[PDB]
């Protein structure tokens, strides 16, 4: 009866891959088990895969399934899937067909998106006053948004607007940046936290000011 794990990740380029599989429970074993994958998605009617008498694609000649059949199993198929593009999810679902009863298997779909890669630095000058005085931090071309923040030691701005990017690659490439007022300290120090579901750590990225004249 019905295994695969299934909540993977998934990052554009990309490109790669997805268990649906099962266990011989156990003191039962059987056929046939022939393979497909469908989306529900406009399930109307599959971005199919069976292998049972060798593999069948749809308009997917690309792409390439693995557990190769040529003979038995018995049968468990993940899709090593390259690629590359937003299909993500999809709410796929790997299906098999058996005797012991067994005509079918499980949806699903999981982890599914791409990165960026950030900037930032500050500017420029002082007149009294006051905001953005600044950094111009950025997020730039990731897929799932970071924000961040600032714990400048001022910190003084209730002050550190967005933009909702307008994308790159088709993605964020949003930018955020803190809107402290006048005054001096040149010359000292700000903290960009960019925040993400990738990279495990919050990187973060800080800089010197100007002071004016």
């Amino acid at each position: 009866v019905v295994q695969a794990p299934t909540q993977v990740p998934g990052f554009l380029g990309d490109s790669v891959t997805l268990p649906c599989y099962l266990q011989v429970p156990n003191m039962e074993v059987t056929h046939v088990s022939q393979l497909t994958w469908a989306r529900h998605g406009e399930s109307g009617s599959m971005a199919v895969f069976h292998q049972t008498q060798g593999p069948s694609y749809s308009e997917s000649k690309r792409l390439e399934f693995v557990a190769a059949r040529l003979g038995a199993e018995l049968r468990d198929a993940s899709l090593r899937m390259f690629g590359l593009r937003v299909e993500d999810e999809g709410s796929y679902t790997c299906l098999f067909v058996t005797f012991p009863q067994g005509s079918r298997s499980v949806d699903i779909w999981l982890r599914v998106l791409a990165k960026p890669q950030n900037t930032a630095e500050v500017q420029k000058v002082q007149l009294t006053g006051e905001p953005v005085p600044m950094a111009r931090c950025v997020s730039t071309g990731g897929r799932p948004p970071a924000q961040i923040t600032w714990h400048s030691d001022l910190g003084g701005m209730p002050q550190t607007s967005q933009v909702p990017g307008f994308l790159s690659g088709t993605v964020t490439v949003t930018s955020l940046w803190i809107l402290v007022p006048s005054s001096q300290v040149d010359g000292k120090q700000v903290t960009c936290k960019v925040e993400h579901e990738s990279f495990e750590k919050p990187q973060l990225l800080t800089v010197s000011l100007t002071v004016y004249y």
